[PDB]
């Protein structure tokens, strides 16, 4: 409705203490504690001008592009594990050794502080600082192998791009078979489910993997006109 308008428009008549805004008819006072979501459940369904150009659109949606990112770490861990295994670490412990470099900065600097009138003391945290010359070379050590993991990453992306087109223009056939009947139905998990079934030139196998698998599975579930 119309009403709270003025609530997402940020317009206010401030007062001393006091400020108000207006809502169809009276004047009501906000908190500044107060703070305002609006969600909605249909993409389908439209949005006054108004609001979508006052209201910060973000679609949490899973869709058919969702499955192109999703394949391609399924893929590289039944690819390359040792690699998407040192992934995850990479940005971890980037950030990870980098907020206990401020961490240690911190324990050194309120020790220092302390046990400057006692005795030195200060040399049991040393030690640790010893340690953080495995923890910040750990940084350059990681920095590294990054300069040599980014690029053979983005080598990687293109053959599961390859990949990854043709599992989109499937997944959205079969999702066509839904538009047309209720019971075909399919989901992305479905899809990802049967995708993982494909392993447990070498891309262009594992292509022809796929379209059979997904052959296999979802034959299943459609009738004899669908199927063919």
């Amino acid at each position: 409705d119309p009403i709270i308008s003025r609530l997402i428009s940020r317009e206010f008549n401030h007062a001393g203490n006091r400020v108000t805004v207006e809502i169809g008819d009276h004047e009501v006072d906000v908190s500044g504690d107060f703070k305002l979501f609006i969600h909605s459940c249909d993409p389908s369904g439209d949005i006054p001008i108004f609001l979508r150009s006052r209201v910060r659109l973000v679609h949490f949606v899973t869709n058919k592009e969702s499955i192109e990112t999703r394949i391609f770490d399924i893929t590289l861990t039944e690819e390359n594990a040792e690699m998407q295994r040192k992934r995850e670490d990479l940005i971890k412990l980037n950030t990870e050794y980098k907020l206990k470099l401020k961490n240690l900065e911190k324990r050194l600097l309120e020790e220092l502080n302390n046990s400057q009138g006692n005795m030195l003391e200060n040399d049991e945290l040393m030690v640790t600082l010893n340690n953080l010359k495995k923890e910040a070379m750990n940084i350059e050590k990681k920095l590294s192998e990054s300069e040599e993991f980014f690029p053979q990453f983005d080598n990687l992306v293109e053959e599961y791009s390859i990949i990854g087109k043709h599992s989109v223009k499937i997944f959205s056939m079969l999702e066509k078979f839904g538009q047309f009947h209720w019971f075909y139905g399919i989901s992305i998990g479905q899809f990802l489910s049967c995708f993982k079934r494909v392993f447990i030139t070498r891309v262009d196998e594992i292509l022809w993997l796929l379209y059979q698998e997904v052959y296999c599975q979802f034959s299943t579930a459609l009738d004899k006109k669908f199927k063919m």
